[PDB]
């Protein structure tokens, strides 16, 4: 599924990312914007060997397993697969435990590039919240 802007802020609101971990709704979806372009099925094979899956690219080094990606874990207790699908609830339910994770959301290199610092709240302007 490919999201509309206001459509994926209005979901990741629902499912509690608005001010998670004190990251304010415009921060989540400037990062799915450069992530994957606000598309669930979104993915990309990092030169390590593993694949970032979903609407915030989340990696199998560490967060999901897809069989494919030697040496590592599976912290959201899922398959990487749950990361394509049109319900963002278990991205949002695995972007919780990263962002917790200690570095918050410079976890995502796209947010610390390109979102960190800018004027995030144009991602929502408009948008029925
Ligand atoms: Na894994």
């Amino acid at each position: 599924k490919v999201f509309g802007r206001c459509e994926l802020a209005a979901a990741m609101k629902r499912h509690g990312l608005d001010n998670y971990r004190g990251y304010s709704l415009g921060n989540w979806v400037c990062a799915a914007k450069f992530e994957s372009n606000f598309n669930t099925q979104a993915t990309n094979r990092n030169t390590d060997g593993s694949t970032d899956y979903g609407i915030l690219q989340i990696n199998s080094r560490w967060w999901c397993n897809d069989g494919r990606t030697p040496g590592s874990r599976n912290l959201c207790n899922i398959p990487c697969s749950a990361l394509l699908s049109s319900d963002i609830t278990a991205s949002v339910n695995c972007a919780k435990k990263i962002v917790s994770d200690g570095n918050g959301m410079n976890a995502w290199v796209a947010w610390r590039n390109r979102c960190k610092g800018t004027d995030v709240q144009a991602w929502i302007r408009g948008c029925r919240l």
